[PDB]
């Protein structure tokens, strides 16, 4: 999932 991108680790 997108948690591996900092720009999607806010609320992932």
């Amino acid at each position: 999932g997108c948690c591996s991108d900092p720009r999607c680790a806010w609320e992932c």
